[PDB]
């Protein structure tokens, strides 16, 4: 593959590293997502093995509800990932948009949230990052995780605006899948009330609040929502449900579809 090959459109996403761009294949006409990374900034932040985590990881995963890597090449100055285009953008312009969602939107998520994870534990992959803004929407509105790297197998490891990430994590100490257990938790709350339920001003306040783990719900939320991220956003991993017990949660399946 080489640049000249792809036509590029709109540009469909902000310089994390560089941009992400709508492009269509020349030869079958393919419509695709285009990000495109300079070599130059990797390597002066030195997360190339991310890169090369994001690569082998998201071409070796099939599943609906994760987005796809079809390939990539590189020039010069850039490399350049292949992706899956996502019609409908991120869940967190739809939450912007939307402000909150309703019960059922949100079991619908965190039920293709939960199917996706299921999978990439299955192969002991954990994600580590599941922020709103790296879930996709598909054309039938479909959830799909993007990103990977920072990421995954077995037990681990190694400004990552702290929100949705676990106290373990936070502190550095050692982890497994239950992080993206918590991660569906914050995940289920922001989508509820709008905002994620340590949401502070300042990195060093929300750390606080998840180390110690203060939230509140406000009145709206449902007795079931509660005891569903109740469930999930406790401080001892072993304590968090696995994804076969979430997928069965009385509420869940009280407003999921299929
Ligand atoms: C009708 N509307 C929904 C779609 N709209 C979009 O502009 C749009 C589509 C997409 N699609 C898409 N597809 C694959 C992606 C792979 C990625 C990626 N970088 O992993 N992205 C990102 C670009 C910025 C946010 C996410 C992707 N975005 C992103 N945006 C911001 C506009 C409003
Ligand atoms: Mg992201």
């Amino acid at each position: 593959w080489a640049l000249e090959d792809f036509e590029i459109g709109r540009p469909l996403g902000k310089g994390k590293f560089g941009n992400v761009y709508l492009a269509r294949e020349k030869q079958s006409k393919f419509i695709l997502a285009l990000k495109v990374l300079f070599k130059a900034q990797l390597e002066k932040a030195g997360v190339e093995h991310q890169l090369r985590r994001e690569v082998e990881i998201q071409s070796h995963l099939r599943h609906p509800n994760i987005l796809r890597l079809y390939g990539y090449f590189h020039d010069a100055t850039r490399v350049y990932l292949i992706l899956e285009y996502a019609p409908l953008g991120t869940v967190y312009r739809e939450l912007q948009k939307l402000s909150k969602f309703d019960e059922q939107r949100t079991a619908t998520y965190i039920t293709e949230l939960a199917n996706a994870l299921s999978y990439c534990h299955s192969k002991r992959v954990i994600h580590r990052d599941i922020k709103p803004e790296n879930l996709l929407l598909g054309s039938a509105g479909e959830l799909k995780i993007a990103d990977f790297g920072w990421s995954v197998h077995a037990p681990s490891s190694r400004c990552g605006t702290l929100d949705y990430l676990p106290p373990e994590m936070i502190e550095g100490r050692m982890h497994d899948e239950k992080v993206d257990l918590w991660s569906l938790g914050v995940l289920c709350y922001e989508f509820l009330v709008g905002k994620p339920p340590f949401e502070a001003n300042t990195y060093q306040e929300t750390y606080k609040r998840i180390s110690r783990v203060e939230f509140t719900f406000p009145d709206f939320v449902t007795e079931g929502a509660r005891d569903l991220i109740s469930r999930l956003l406790k401080h001892n991993p072993s304590q968090r449900p696995m994804l076969r017990e979430v997928l069965e949660h009385p509420w869940i399946t009280a407003n999921s579809s299929k």
